[PDB]
């Protein structure tokens, strides 16, 4: 509907299938949900885990060069611009095929990047054979009024990336994924606990059907801090539009003998 | 009913209101519990935080000697041996007033004390004015075919705190608590995270109805490691008594990246 009074933020989120290895029908359709996004006055879009090759790690790694995920990013960056929204996509990272990871970032509605984050928890022998593990902490920083940060699908099952991310302020961390095989505990038990245990709200968007040779589960959610979805898609594609409302636990976590305990 | 074909623990939790300052009627609804759970084929029960003494931490401060606290903890190693069940209880510390925790204890059917642990995260003004913050990791211990460990209460709230028993080997996290205030999202969302981000199973034994100037919420639960309830209580007394039956998270987690980001 129309903004509402207390509300100084909305966001939307992209489910879709996408095709393996043809970016131009991967990218066209971000920059189609990038525009039915901005069209709705949402200012940001957040588009799921590899999207733009499809999650395909082992063909990633064997077919996709570091010159075409380089013009891959340089589109990305041209619809936050065409379309005035800022975009959280999520490309392999920048060097060649053996050195790089799983990234996201964030461009604003000029098609600037202002975050990148490489993933930090690889999941499974497909992704720790095509791509290197992140070694620094989430990003976070100032963006439309809260702080903002960003994590990769299965970072955010492990609690220490998320409290990563709250102790050093964020607020609203979107996290691309791409989440097959009816794992329902992700959306449904974990992801309200990383919101609830640090008072945060998160964003999840997911694949959805056939694709790469598994079928994703949808289910892209906003997880507000009581750990209640603000909204939720089903298994079908989608464009979920959310206005963000303008124990404590961060001050009270006893961190210098946790971190001995880890 | 009978004990199952493939489970070897069956496991009780004590669900009940306590007396404030009133440790004869408390410590005789542990010996029956202790009694009812023994005759039920029950191995081990689980009762709740500060039962003895009633969840009073400004009282137990005040009023209770290290003397009478000594006195309770002898008679419920006494109920152990007479009931023929392993117990889990907790105290206060055995210090003077001002320097003593908040403890969990576990105590074989022969009244041996195996395991203590003082609790890590105190809740509240009135908990961190009455009590010493507990400074030691968890303990796991082999009992029963399995790895037990043991937390206190609002411990279990930090996935660090249930991360620390299950890095060192815990299957089963037994937790006596005290959980007022219709506060939900704990058994709700926080517990069955604990349960899957680790792969165990956590038994959470509160308090029920009018005590101390709260009412409790009982809900005392057993969460699997799929994150589902093998067994809950509402919010009456109750003595519940469930059969255990016979992603690689801490495996693939980043530990020592994660101990310089928290
Ligand atoms: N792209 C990913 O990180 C897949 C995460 C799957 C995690 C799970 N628990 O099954
Ligand atoms: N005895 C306790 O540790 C009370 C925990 C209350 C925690 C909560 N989240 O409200």
């Amino acid at each position: 509907g129309l903004v509402p009074r207390g509300s100084h933020m909305r966001i939307a989120l992209m489910q879709h299938t996408a095709r393996p290895l043809d970016p131009q029908h991967n990218l066209d359709l971000i920059d189609d949900a990038a525009a039915r996004a901005s069209e709705q006055g949402a200012q940001l879009l957040l588009t799921p885990e590899l999207f733009g090759f499809g999650y395909v790690p082992s063909q990633i790694c064997a077919q996709v060069s570091a010159e075409q995920v380089d013009a891959a990013r340089s589109r990305l960056r041209g619809i936050a611009r065409d379309r005035g929204i800022a975009l959280v996509w999520s490309l392999p990272g920048p060097e060649g095929p053996e050195q790089r990871g799983i990234t996201a970032e964030l461009a604003d509605e000029h098609g600037e990047v202002l975050a990148s984050y490489q993933k930090v928890q690889l999941y499974g022998p497909e992704e720790k054979a095509a791509f290197v593990p992140g070694e620094q902490p989430p990003p976070v920083l100032s963006w439309g009024g809260r702080q903002l940060s960003l994590l990769v699908a299965y970072d955010v099952e492990f609690p220490e990336m998320v409290r990563a991310a709250a102790a050093r302020g964020a607020q609203l961390v979107l996290v691309p994924t791409a989440l097959a095989g009816d794992e329902t505990s992700v959306p449904g038990i974990l992801l309200p606990a990383r919101a609830v245990e640090n008072g945060i709200t998160l964003a999840y968007a997911n694949h959805c059907g056939p694709e790469g040779g598994l079928v994703f589960d949808g289910g892209s959610v906003v997880v507000g801090p009581a750990g209640q979805p603000l909204g939720e898609l089903g298994v079908e594609p989608g464009l979920l539009v959310v206005d963000l409302p303008d124990a404590d636990y961060l001050q009270d976590r006893r961190a210098e003998l946790h971190r001995n305990w880890l």
